[PDB]
């Protein structure tokens, strides 16, 4: 592993950055969300607003799942706040500790899906252009922005594009450490 990475768990700011997803995530404040509602919203972004073949969508759907499952998701099942921010703390552990052993993280697997998807040439390296239309499409940025300073964040190619291993990096720091070095990385849209 090229970092040592550990877990925060108690950081509010760690906790805060999951309950900002959560809300955003609980569309209509129903106070829980089902993976029924993820897998659908995930595969909605890539076949209808993205251009998904079959065979692309349903790798990113199998990815999708397997991350919110790791953090204990289930079809059918309603997950409230207090046993998804549980299950959260589950899925950090675990990639953590996949990460520190040189497996491949649920992040990584879901990343390489995704940017199979959202980069034109299938090169795994994205444009500022295409991660706009993700993130805006998702929801998950609204402003350009934001989505510039993801850019700013990271370590970007010569040609500026970003590149899958520098955003699953960014992402394990963002998403499972608060790792100081990638705040900002969706710009003003998560805290």
């Amino acid at each position: 592993a090229n970092s040592k990475l550990t877990s925060d768990f108690d950081n509010p700011r760690w906790i805060g950055r999951h309950k900002h997803m959560f809300n955003f995530l609980d569309v209509n404040h129903n106070g829980k969300i089902s993976l029924d509602e993820m897998v659908y919203k995930a595969s909605d972004i890539v076949i209808n607003n993205l251009g998904a073949t079959p065979e692309q969508a349903k790798r990113h759907k199998d990815a999708v799942e397997a991350f919110f499952g790791g953090a204990g998701m289930k079809y059918g099942v309603e997950t409230d706040w207090p046993a998804y921010i549980e299950g959260w703390k589950k899925l950090a552990t675990d990639e953590l500790e996949k990460y520190a052993k040189n497996e491949p993280t649920l992040i990584r697997i879901w990343g390489d899906a995704l940017f199979d998807i959202v980069d034109k040439d299938q090169n795994g390296a994205i444009t500022l252009d295409e991660w706009k239309a993700y993130t805006k499409a998702a929801g998950i940025i609204q402003s350009s922005e934001d989505c510039e300073e993801t850019f700013r964040v990271c370590d970007i190619d010569e040609s500026g594009q970003l590149d899958v291993d520098e955003m699953t990096r960014q992402h394990l720091g963002f998403w499972y450490t608060m790792d100081p070095a990638c705040e900002k990385l969706y710009g003003g849209a998560v805290p």
